[PDB]
């Protein structure tokens, strides 16, 4: 498919596809994405720099910037620990065939005229702005600190530092990257992704949560944990194992049964998958059963790569 | 001796013990903050007064100019709000202080400071900081995030200082308490009395023109303590009976007709109080020595601001 239809599929929106269009007639293009450094890299991190490599593919120079300021700033730990978690992930993203370029929040976030440039974004930002903005990403928090409030406008005058085309980010960002289009003159082209159920279907996938696939998870690993995942029969929306199939998977897919229940089948796209289950043609452990066989091949190189560091 | 002189019309001492073991040094310093002001008024006189006290009990004194902090308290932009911190350096030196100046934005931008900034920001609640700002932040109908900023940017101020006690009005106290919970050296923090303003409506400041400035000339110094509040008997939130008894010297002469019986001559405010609880001394008595004695001690500082104009 074109470049914009590679960029475009399995977003959840383009902000807005117009200017996207006119950023991809250009010779030279940007894209970052933030990550506040994981401990593990989930699908979740996975189904974003996926986004990243089909920018890369479409001519875009890739920035990464591990966010150890903002995890710092989101009650994450102590900044040379984060960095060095940052480290880890910059290797993951690398085992995933990204080709980017990293920097850590902290080389610039520090320096005279970005802090007064954050001071003046808090004149200009409301405490109830920067909470709702906050919403999705703050640490639980029984007593909430101020470092939830300078977060979203540290973030706000990251992305007017870094000064690309096109800033990529889940549907969590989405409130902190609107602040920015209206605090800020220079008008980002935003990029979202959605984000992952958690595998018992209670929420979205988070790492503090553990409710997710690592992308180096061994395959009984994944397995153990697909066969205990939510998936009621029927149910598409909130079915975490319908989402590894939509976000991840091949098509055509071959989805293998004993011929006692219908034999093989071969699926050629994940609409056709989608009616098959709201059908009830297609069991959940059959389901279940071909999403994790397929899924341990798709991370088996990045496993794979990983491993053979030691 | 050195701790009555210090102690004399303040409204508190935190704590008293850890002053008397200041007192114990050879070296020891004191620092104040003000927010630029473009008038200077008795309410900041009284804390100059009391920070000559402390230089002439051997500390040396540095005094904040805070534009930062007043940045952040949507005072203006920096460049206007470091002119006036300069016309302030300008009236504290006529006022007699010998003190080193600097602004806190000489400082308040290192990384490192920034860093311990936001190292506060993880300790301090939203709630407290809110808390610690009601009797200083600007009032805002959507309160900012730059509120939240200031109170522990002044913290760290004081981190930064290292100094041994911290001076300013009671409406810093609870900035200073912050400080004193989250900073690893505590420092002793004095606090001196906040004015009444002059219609008794509530206390003096900047904002809401109710003061006396020290360069206000003879004249309207007299119409300002002609409308003022001033009940018979009255002491409480009387403004007159404040500046007898913080700026005013005794033995101190009241003139009144000897119609009146004198020239009545008092040689303690403790006296002057007495009589006017009683109603021996009336409003507009008090008022004219009130208002004649502030001009003559007014006077010099107005007199070498004047010769600025050559």
């Amino acid at each position: 498919m074109d470049e914009f239809e590679m960029i475009k599929r399995n977003t959840s929106e383009i902000i807005s596809e117009e200017e996207l269009r006119e950023v991809l007639k250009k010779d030279e293009k940007s894209a970052h994405i933030g990550f506040e450094p994981s401990g593990k890299i989930h699908l979740g991190h996975y189904l974003q720099i996926k986004k990243m490599i089909d920018l890369q593919n479409a001519g875009f120079d890739i920035g990464i910037v591990l966010a150890d300021l903002q995890a710092y700033l989101n009650q994450k730990g102590e900044l040379d620990e984060i960095r060095k978690i940052g480290d880890y992930n910059k290797k993951v993203f690398e085992a995933m065939g990204l080709k980017a370029k990293y920097v850590y929040g902290s080389e610039f976030q520090l320096d005279k005229d970005y802090t007064l440039n954050v001071y003046r974004l808090a004149l200009k930002t409301t405490l109830k702005r920067a909470r709702r903005s906050m919403e999705l990403i703050a640490r639980e928090d029984e007593n909430p600190k101020v470092a939830e409030v300078i977060y979203p406008i540290m973030q706000v005058n990251g992305g007017h530092y870094l000064g690309g085309d096109v800033a990529v980010g889940g549907m969590e960002q989405r409130k902190i990257h609107m602040l920015a289009r209206e605090l800020l003159p220079k008008k980002v082209v935003c990029i979202h992704n959605p984000v992952l159920t958690g595998l018992d279907g209670e929420g979205k996938m988070s790492s503090s949560k553990g409710n997710f696939i690592a992308v180096d998870d061994s395959p009984e690993e994944i397995r153990a944990k697909i066969k205990k995942a939510y998936c009621p029969a029927g149910v598409v929306e909130g079915n975490p194992i319908m989402e590894i199939a939509k976000y991840f998977l091949e098509y055509p897919l071959t989805i293998k049964r004993p011929e006692k229940f219908g034999g093989d089948l071969t699926v050629n796209s994940y609409e056709e998958l989608e009616s098959l289950f709201k059908n009830k043609e297609l069991h959940p452990m059959d389901l279940k059963n071909a999403v994790a066989e397929e899924l341990i091949k798709i991370l088996e190189p990045i496993r794979k790569r990983l491993l053979e560091h030691h």
